[PDB]
């Protein structure tokens, strides 16, 4: 009853690790303008996983791998005695459409992100600020579909090592004062695998 | 109750893998003499992973192991129409102390695993043989001292590929006929593994 | 029921003590690189305990010992209005094998314990940071063995005052802003003693 | 229930022997002084077992050991109407570590062993005295740890009739009188064995 | 309810200890005139102590102590076939206040401590005899007050190491016969502790 | 559970006796002015009982003793007819510390006691007045310290017989009129004694 | 029942009173030296009231006291914002034997009431700490006794005003920074009194 799901683990090999990494994020400075940084933030398994060996290709020897949930973490490096506090807006995008300008373009002067429906508010001189929720895969670029928030019927994709799609997650929008302020952004992905292969000579 | 032990595989990282490995029994022939064949087995994790990167420097991405149980397959070769069948032993020698002589002096004429307490009737041109106990770490050669079987207390041991320790196993005599037979063993560990550790750039 | 319990903790003298130690954390400076500073900590008996006399040999008159926990205390000396906020990871390092370089060697510009599965997050200008765990004894250098958390089964130890051997316990990396910021780490062993033998003249 | 013990000890060869040796305590006189005589007692097992053929190295032909527990018994050889009558200490050292000084040094004045949490009263020229206690394996020398008193989790050694390890035992200091008393000293190993192996040509 | 007496235990530092000495009683000889042997015992801690270090002043590393039962066990030194038989009483002195005479003046012939409320009656040759009670300190010369036995309401006083003071115990009145006798008289402290403060460097 | 205090009463030696002495109150004349005398009475135990033998120092023969409680009874001497009535005021001063001039100062013309908690009207010509409580024993001079009223834990003091303490009882403030007035002042002890010690030749 | 403790707190005058003093704690300063500043605080009763008038001798007019708490609140003067954190230890030292060295001799370089069994951590340029505990009187200086904690049992004292003994609580050791920083010691006595005595005119 609970011991048909552990034989379902152990015929398919199945486990969850909890990969982590660190980038950094560099907002400008704008004096007495009052405008906005919107960027975004994608995340693909080549960037949490390393290079492997031309035997095992990749360091976590596993066929298959699912994203269950991302845990961004904006982690502040001003402390809160910051002469200019900000007030911008994180969104979990899934749909793969942002709205991060291109370079040439100036930045907006109005809050992008702000009368959307999951839309939190970060504090951004110095204030931690953390998003939990379900990445959406990037697999088409005509349709640009997902599926909604089901975890038995979510799709395993394959654990290749240099070809790994990349997936939707957060837009953000920071306001800019006099000073360029700094965040360490961690992204934190809860993964589960499947299909364990070693191979060994 | 049960979600205890849940959260010590997720603060500790343990994950129950299961490794396997082949090598090549050649047992000589013994023209009417009826000598046997008196060989070993120990387990080396060496064997069963391969080498990893500079980063990763084993494939596997945990840092601390134990072996639970070794599944040893002598697997035949020749067909069940062989001239001669033999009736060998097989032994779980947890010690590290076999009865294997060195090169130099003569294979015995009698079976030295026939009075074991433990051993096991291998029928050796043609048929199926699997022993599954639990292995023993060769720790000490001083004392060469082993813990009972209990899983609860089972020591753990650093996961270092190219300097972990070897687990002493198996120890096996094979009657030898007019013909030089061929086994295909198969070693399957049942490793289980602690704190996850990937290093990333 | 309880009452034998009581008759055990005096026929051999067990008393639980605590020890406690500070030692001054030097974090050095770093212009603008975001590199780390990996170290460790091992908890030797010797550091807790002063030297004793001709008759006693140790301060506390017990022949055996083991330390059931350690309570390791980043205690910070800057204030959090410190103008670069830092983020490293702590680990509990059972093994006996850190990822500390030498000296000659240049310190890694990433997090090397981000992926450990027992990593905690020190906040690393101004932030007090706790871990509390069972460390493990450096036994051997060979095959690096430690048992199982089991208060019950825990290997006793001779107090020796000299020869006293080394547990392992915590790795951490501390980012390194444009200042050299301090700690105070405090290390506080919660010994258990056993066979109080005081000589006298 | 209890028949699954049953088979555990048939699969294994469990068997409880029981051993038994004698020597001689010779305590030298002291006239007027009251001096002690301090000494010891570790048990290893070859001087309980004969040696063996060259077939069978043991005349007891089991592969592995653990010994649960030793009576040692001073048995006296001086009848109770003696002149001096002397009040010792016996304890169990199981740390390997004892306060037998080496030749060259005088012998102390004063009791060592006094203080101890496990001393008994030896009453030293005409008294028996028993003591029944669980020895500890001597394994390592640079560390010196032994494990808890539990059956279920005790160690098996390798019976290998020359290579055997000794167990820390007792340690005693006796009064020394005018005369030259005599003690016959009885070792009683409560041995438990397994996998018995008989070697036959 | 039971577990509030552990947190007081730990929030204090409360630790029973057994404490021995002994010491050499020499009675001397009395030809056919039937006198005693009045003396008394007094318990110092130094006496059961050793001297420590320059930075820890005591081996018992702590600051308060109260003694709970003294066991004062005479241990003949003769056998019980001495020509002369003798009958002894021994009282606990509280007060401070002994029978004892002083150097100069004759030993008594009759027994003074035979009409007291708790004589017990040492026979002394060849027999072993103990008092079990409480001590009391000697606090004051002037008045001599001590309080009655109540385990909950003692006394507590400083560990001293130089400056302990004594303890009123054990008044002994011994038959002397034609041979001087011995006795080794054993000293057994059952002190409770409090505050266990060991200084490092 | 009533049988057990029978038992500590005959091995120690528990007796109540009730010791009784008089002593002459002259309170002096006092024409018109309307003045006080403030007196006092501490509680020597050498005033209640006389002298002993060489042998015996004590008429009492007990070694320890304690005072439960004292009843002070002024008795009058004079009818009730007499033609000034007088209001003083009596207390138990515990602390050791009265309210009584030396010689060469003035006696008071208003009552010092009348505002205290525990004071009663003694009625000064011809009217008797009895106080009935626990004295505090004078123990130290630089602290001046008593314990509270509990039975169970009073302290214990050496029936010495010429250094025998004094315990702190009653200040009394009587009014003087035109004619010098007697009074018959009785002290009762109720002491409990300790240790039963008759020396016999 | 509970009518009773109300009769007996008015027959002998008891009242709780809460006396409330202020000090000044100057740190001095240390740079690059990681010193300590080791001092205690005993609590006298004369400087928490003060002089009374000829005829009463105090401003509370009461005969007897005891002291049932003591609240010692260190009070920061800097604030957080400070330029080193200091983390030091406060001890109940009931004993009256402090670690606080005479003058002429250095300050340690390590902290001596680190190992104390009621030590609390002090944070020192800016927290505020309060301990709250049973002071115990310091009546002898060659015995140094103090009793248990009990209410019912605490010994009853004279307020003398002006020989008022002083009560044994504090020890602290601060760390010292590159400033001399302050503190505002706050001792509040939780005082029981006896005895109402008020004189008049």
């Amino acid at each position: 009853r609970f011991r048909a799901r552990y034989r379902w683990r152990r015929k398919n090999g199945i486990t969850n690790l909890r990969l982590t990494r660190q980038v950094e994020l560099w907002v400008p400075k704008d004096a007495a303008n009052a405008s906005f940084y919107v960027n975004h933030y994608t995340f693909d398994l080549d960037d949490f996983i390393p290079a492997g060996t031309q035997l095992n290709s990749s360091p976590l020897p596993f066929k298959y791998y699912r994203i269950r949930k991302v845990k961004v973490e904006f982690q502040p490096r001003l402390p809160i005695t910051s002469p200019f506090r900000g007030y911008g807006s994180t969104v979990p995008i899934l749909d793969g459409a942002f709205v991060t300008p291109a370079t040439g373009e100036s930045d907006p002067i109005w809050d992008p992100y702000i009368n959307f429906s999951g839309r939190h508010v970060i504090r951004t001189p110095a204030w931690y600020h953390k998003r939990y929720f379900t990445p959406k895969p990037l697999i088409d670029g005509n349709t640009g579909f997902f599926q909604p928030n089901n975890k038995q019927n979510a799709l395993w994709f394959p654990n290749k090592q240099g070809q790994n799609i990349q997936w939707s997650g957060l837009g953000f929008a920071m306001q800019k004062g006099n000073e360029a302020y700094n965040y360490q952004v961690r992204f934190t992905l809860y993964v589960q695998f499947r299909e364990f292969d070693l191979f060994n000579n």
